[PDB]
């Protein structure tokens, strides 16, 4: 049915599906600590996550898919999706990251966590690029839905007939979203050359976002290894 | 500053001529395959392809216009994506397999012949497979390799100084020039404007999955250099 939507419909749909911007259960009453910040960013994420599931369902063609496939799409893309959102919100705040309205960290405040400055710089850089290209919200939502539908497809066990028809559907929506991007740029008045040139710059960024994502994934799990679970503690209680 | 002049057709020839030699795995068909045997087999091939990649990068429009440190930064963020896209291209004609080199053609399984490297194989196989069904053209292919070179490392540039931002503009102009080139190749091949934009998007989104395989590869590679390294056993068999 999404395959029916005209460009203008594809835009409103997406725009309305946009999730609420959440607040960090952040408390200035207390100081920031390596682990303090991690759980802070972590809770914000586990909560945005919940809203992400509501959003994914609102995206054209998404629910046309199989439960399994939906879970595989959201399980390969969740962190890219958070990152692009974080990036979008951080545009108006040069040099900083608006994780949430009440949580605005600048570069440095990143060092308040082991090896997470690198991921901050990249995120700052990305937000900076979006700014310099004057990314529009209409453009933004197209890209978020692309990331959903596209980062998990090469990693589908395409061994059976339902899996491949599953993939075609995915690529048709993707083309439909590309049609939309082009329309938005046509409308904005760019020539056809600028059009294809801008579709390319936007898409090539999704690459750097996949990158940050993998970096993030690495840095996140290494945290879950460290400060994972004591023992000297439960034991002392018991004795 | 030459690059930005090149017409589409000139951009393709430049790139096609820049193409590195196809190398042979300097190995023995006699000897079988062990976790450590393979790794070194693929690793040498790679270190050798690496040396050739340097000659290639230097012949890519606008790459030498850049700063030495910016050049090392680009090849360092992308060398493995670059090898990956070439391996994938070469494997097109060999459904289900990976033509690392003419004399080294591993199929899926032969991958398990290395700890946790089946995953990366499948992804490579899947990628080669996608290129096959989209009927990727060599002209299309070389545009994509040069895009990976120029684009995979520009965000991770310390854009804190003036020459650094002018450094980045130049890189984005060549990139636009390469996009122009891709669209020209597709127009010429007769696709409609819709199919044109549509195909430029499918091609570029794959670069994303390549970035992925790259990071996974990077992880798997370094984990090998931690574990599989000093003979130990070998040094003992010897001495003993
Ligand atoms: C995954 C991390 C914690 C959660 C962070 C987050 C949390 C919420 C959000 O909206 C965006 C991001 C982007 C960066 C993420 C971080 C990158 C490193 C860290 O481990
Ligand atoms: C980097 C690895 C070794 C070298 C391999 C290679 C070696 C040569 C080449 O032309 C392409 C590739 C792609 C996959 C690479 C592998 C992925 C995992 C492994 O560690
Ligand atoms: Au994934
Ligand atoms: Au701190
Ligand atoms: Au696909
Ligand atoms: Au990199
Ligand atoms: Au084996
Ligand atoms: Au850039």
């Amino acid at each position: 049915l999404a395959l029916s939507l005209t460009a203008d419909q594809m835009v409103s749909a997406l725009l309305d599906a946009e999730p609420p911007i959440l607040y960090s259960e952040y408390d200035p009453t207390r100081p920031f600590s390596e682990a303090s910040m991690m759980g802070l960013l972590t809770n914000l994420a586990d909560r945005e996550l919940v809203h992400m599931i509501n959003w994914a369902k609102r995206v054209p063609g998404f629910v046309d898919l199989t439960l399994h496939d939906q879970v595989h799409l959201l399980e390969c893309a969740w962190l890219e999706i958070l990152m692009i959102g974080l990036v979008w919100r951080s545009m108006e705040h040069p040099g900083k990251l608006l994780f949430a309205p009440n949580l605005l960290l600048d570069r440095n405040q990143g060092k308040c966590v082991e090896g997470m400055v690198e991921i901050f710089d990249m995120l700052l850089a990305t937000s900076s690029r979006f700014r310099m290209m004057n990314l529009q919200g209409e453009e933004f939502v197209c890209l978020k839905s692309i990331i959903l539908l596209n980062s998990g497809v090469y990693t589908f066990l395409s061994s059976t007939l339902k899996s491949l028809e599953e993939k075609d559907h995915i690529h048709r929506v993707l083309d439909k979203i590309t049609d939309t991007l082009i329309h938005l740029m046509a409308k904005a008045g760019l020539t056809l050359q600028q059009q294809h040139e801008r579709l390319a710059q936007l898409l090539l960024i999704l690459s750097h976002i996949r990158h940050m994502s993998n970096k993030g994934m690495e840095h996140l799990y290494s945290m879950k290894c460290k400060n994972v679970v004591p023992l000297y503690d439960l034991l002392l209680e018991m004795l």
